[PDB]
Protein backbone atom coordinates (compact mmCIF):
# COMPACT_ATOMS: atom_id res chain seq x y z
CA UNK A 1 0.00 0.00 0.00
CA UNK A 2 1.04 3.38 -0.93
CA UNK A 3 -1.88 4.34 1.10
CA UNK A 4 -0.46 2.57 3.87
CA UNK A 5 2.97 3.96 3.53
CA UNK A 6 1.72 7.17 3.50
CA UNK A 7 -0.47 7.11 6.91
CA UNK A 8 2.45 5.36 8.79
CA UNK A 9 5.26 7.84 7.72
CA UNK A 10 2.99 10.51 9.42
CA UNK A 11 2.10 8.60 12.54
CA UNK A 12 5.50 7.98 12.55
CA UNK A 13 6.76 11.46 12.70
CA UNK A 14 3.89 12.97 14.62
CA UNK A 15 5.23 10.35 17.50
CA UNK A 16 9.22 11.43 17.29
CA UNK A 17 7.85 15.08 17.42
CA UNK A 18 5.94 14.21 20.21
CA UNK A 19 8.81 12.32 21.99
CA UNK A 20 10.88 15.00 21.43
CA UNK A 21 8.98 17.71 23.20
CA UNK A 22 9.23 15.94 26.12
CA UNK A 23 12.27 14.12 26.16
CA UNK A 24 13.77 15.91 28.80
CA UNK A 25 15.95 13.01 29.62
CA UNK A 26 17.00 14.35 33.31
CA UNK A 27 16.07 17.70 32.00
CA UNK A 28 16.56 20.24 35.11
CA UNK A 29 15.20 24.13 35.25
CA UNK A 30 18.07 26.15 36.65
CA UNK A 31 16.93 28.08 39.95
CA UNK A 32 16.79 31.23 39.02
CA UNK A 33 15.01 29.84 36.08
CA UNK A 34 17.99 30.66 32.97
CA UNK A 35 18.22 34.39 34.09
CA UNK A 36 14.30 34.69 33.45
CA UNK A 37 12.50 34.32 37.01
CA UNK A 38 12.91 37.60 37.45
CA UNK A 39 13.08 39.08 34.35
CA UNK A 40 11.31 37.65 30.97
CA UNK A 41 8.90 35.11 32.95
CA UNK A 42 8.06 38.05 35.34
CA UNK A 43 6.27 39.55 32.54
CA UNK A 44 3.14 37.30 31.30
CA UNK A 45 1.10 34.64 32.95
CA UNK A 46 0.73 31.33 31.63
CA UNK A 47 -0.45 31.32 28.31
CA UNK A 48 -2.54 28.20 27.35
CA UNK A 49 -10.97 30.05 34.56
CA UNK A 50 -7.97 32.81 33.11
CA UNK A 51 -7.99 34.81 36.67
CA UNK A 52 -6.47 31.75 38.20
CA UNK A 53 -3.09 31.47 35.26
CA UNK A 54 -0.18 31.97 37.14
CA UNK A 55 2.43 33.98 36.44
CA UNK A 56 4.78 32.29 34.20
CA UNK A 57 7.67 32.30 36.60
CA UNK A 58 6.03 31.26 39.69
CA UNK A 59 6.26 28.07 41.80
CA UNK A 60 3.11 26.54 40.76
CA UNK A 61 3.03 23.33 38.21
CA UNK A 62 1.22 24.86 35.25
CA UNK A 63 3.78 27.54 35.21
CA UNK A 64 6.44 24.95 35.61
CA UNK A 65 5.03 22.93 32.70
CA UNK A 66 4.68 26.41 30.58
CA UNK A 67 8.39 27.06 31.41
CA UNK A 68 9.38 23.51 29.90
CA UNK A 69 7.88 24.55 26.91
CA UNK A 70 10.36 27.73 26.33
CA UNK A 71 12.50 25.36 26.81
CA UNK A 72 11.17 22.72 24.45
CA UNK A 73 10.70 25.59 21.90
CA UNK A 74 14.90 25.55 22.37
CA UNK A 75 15.57 21.52 22.48
CA UNK A 76 16.50 21.35 25.94
CA UNK A 77 19.43 22.91 25.34
CA UNK A 78 20.64 24.86 28.61
CA UNK A 79 22.81 27.08 27.49
CA UNK A 80 21.50 28.62 24.35
CA UNK A 81 18.34 29.03 26.58
CA UNK A 82 20.95 30.80 29.49
CA UNK A 83 22.22 32.64 26.54
CA UNK A 84 19.31 33.93 25.64
CA UNK A 85 18.06 34.71 29.77
CA UNK A 86 20.80 36.43 29.79
CA UNK A 87 19.98 38.94 26.76
CA UNK A 88 16.79 38.47 28.41
CA UNK A 89 17.89 39.86 32.05
CA UNK A 90 19.97 42.89 30.16
CA UNK A 91 16.83 44.06 28.32
CA UNK A 92 14.63 44.05 31.50
CA UNK A 93 17.13 46.53 33.13
CA UNK A 94 14.97 49.59 31.59
CA UNK A 95 11.15 49.29 31.46
CA UNK A 96 11.04 50.68 28.20
CA UNK A 97 12.33 47.32 26.91
CA UNK A 98 9.84 45.24 28.73
CA UNK A 99 6.90 45.39 26.61
CA UNK A 100 9.62 43.99 23.65
CA UNK A 101 10.75 41.27 26.32
CA UNK A 102 7.08 40.12 27.11
CA UNK A 103 6.54 40.82 22.81
CA UNK A 104 9.70 38.21 22.55
CA UNK A 105 8.52 35.53 24.66
CA UNK A 106 4.87 35.53 23.24
CA UNK A 107 6.26 34.88 19.45
CA UNK A 108 8.23 31.66 21.30
CA UNK A 109 5.66 30.20 23.55
CA UNK A 110 3.41 30.71 21.16
CA UNK A 111 5.19 29.00 18.42
CA UNK A 112 5.45 26.30 20.67
CA UNK A 113 2.13 26.17 22.45
CA UNK A 114 0.56 26.20 18.72
CA UNK A 115 2.87 23.62 17.21
CA UNK A 116 2.34 21.08 19.86
CA UNK A 117 -1.69 21.43 19.47
CA UNK A 118 -0.75 21.08 15.96
CA UNK A 119 0.73 17.65 16.60
CA UNK A 120 -2.02 16.68 18.58
CA UNK A 121 -4.57 17.51 15.83
CA UNK A 122 -2.94 16.07 13.07
CA UNK A 123 -2.92 13.01 15.58
CA UNK A 124 -6.63 13.20 16.08
CA UNK A 125 -7.62 13.70 12.26
CA UNK A 126 -5.39 10.55 11.18
CA UNK A 127 -7.69 8.46 13.42
CA UNK A 128 -10.45 9.69 12.20
CA UNK A 129 -9.88 9.71 8.74
CA UNK A 130 -8.95 6.27 8.90
CA UNK A 131 -12.47 5.18 10.70
CA UNK A 132 -14.08 7.09 7.77
CA UNK A 133 -11.64 4.73 5.29
CA UNK A 134 -12.35 1.75 7.28
CA UNK A 135 -16.42 2.79 7.79
CA UNK A 136 -16.17 3.37 3.85
CA UNK A 137 -17.24 6.76 4.12
CA UNK A 138 -14.23 8.21 1.86
CA UNK A 139 -12.10 6.07 -0.52
CA UNK A 140 -8.39 5.73 -0.49
CA UNK A 141 -8.08 8.84 -3.09
CA UNK A 142 -9.90 11.23 -0.29
CA UNK A 143 -7.63 9.45 2.57
CA UNK A 144 -4.60 10.26 0.41
CA UNK A 145 -5.44 13.98 -0.56
CA UNK A 146 -6.56 13.99 3.43
CA UNK A 147 -3.42 12.53 4.43
CA UNK A 148 -1.20 14.72 1.75
CA UNK A 149 -2.46 17.85 3.22
CA UNK A 150 -2.01 16.97 6.52
CA UNK A 151 1.38 16.25 6.33
CA UNK A 152 2.06 19.62 4.04
CA UNK A 153 0.83 21.48 7.85
CA UNK A 154 3.30 19.18 9.55
CA UNK A 155 5.96 20.49 7.42
CA UNK A 156 4.95 23.81 7.59
CA UNK A 157 5.16 23.95 11.45
CA UNK A 158 8.44 22.48 11.87
CA UNK A 159 9.93 24.67 9.33
CA UNK A 160 8.37 27.49 11.23
CA UNK A 161 9.28 26.48 14.50
CA UNK A 162 13.01 25.92 13.14
CA UNK A 163 12.93 29.82 11.57
CA UNK A 164 12.28 30.82 15.19
CA UNK A 165 14.87 29.08 16.70
CA UNK A 166 17.32 30.19 14.17
CA UNK A 167 16.19 34.20 14.95
CA UNK A 168 17.12 33.20 18.58
CA UNK A 169 20.06 31.49 17.13
CA UNK A 170 21.55 34.87 15.24
CA UNK A 171 20.79 36.45 18.39
CA UNK A 172 22.83 34.83 20.66
CA UNK A 173 25.40 34.50 18.40
CA UNK A 174 25.63 38.21 18.71
CA UNK A 175 24.78 39.55 21.71
CA UNK A 176 24.83 36.77 24.52
CA UNK A 177 28.85 37.68 25.31
CA UNK A 178 27.84 41.44 25.88
CA UNK A 179 24.56 42.12 26.16
CA UNK A 180 24.44 44.02 29.58
CA UNK A 181 27.66 45.78 28.82
CA UNK A 182 25.61 47.17 25.61
CA UNK A 183 23.66 50.35 25.55
CA UNK A 184 20.16 49.06 25.93
CA UNK A 185 17.91 50.98 23.42
CA UNK A 186 20.62 50.21 21.13
CA UNK A 187 20.23 46.27 22.12
CA UNK A 188 16.75 46.72 22.04
CA UNK A 189 16.71 48.56 18.75
CA UNK A 190 18.87 45.62 16.86
CA UNK A 191 16.41 42.79 17.97
CA UNK A 192 13.52 45.01 16.64
CA UNK A 193 14.88 45.83 13.67
CA UNK A 194 16.70 42.09 12.70
CA UNK A 195 14.63 39.60 14.58
CA UNK A 196 11.09 41.04 16.09
CA UNK A 197 9.10 40.59 12.84
CA UNK A 198 10.63 36.77 11.65
CA UNK A 199 9.91 35.85 15.79
CA UNK A 200 6.14 37.31 15.12
CA UNK A 201 5.89 35.78 12.17
CA UNK A 202 7.01 32.18 12.62
CA UNK A 203 4.20 32.20 15.20
CA UNK A 204 1.39 33.89 13.30
CA UNK A 205 2.48 31.15 10.62
CA UNK A 206 2.31 27.88 12.93
CA UNK A 207 -0.82 29.65 14.81
CA UNK A 208 -2.48 29.94 11.40
CA UNK A 209 -1.32 26.20 10.25
CA UNK A 210 -2.98 24.83 13.48
CA UNK A 211 -6.08 26.77 13.17
CA UNK A 212 -6.84 24.99 9.58
CA UNK A 213 -6.51 21.57 10.46
CA UNK A 214 -9.24 21.83 12.87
Amino acid sequence: SKLQTLKNELIRAISEEKNKTQNNFGFRETYDQFKMKDSAFELLDVISDRSYAPQLNSNTPEAENERNKFYALMDFDQYKIEQFGSIMEALYNENQNHSLIRELMISGLGTQISFELALEEINKKIEIFNQDYLNAKINSFDFTMKLKELKSKLNQILDKRKEWSRQADGLIANASSNSSLSDSKSLAEYIKKRYLDNMQNARQSVLEAYISIM
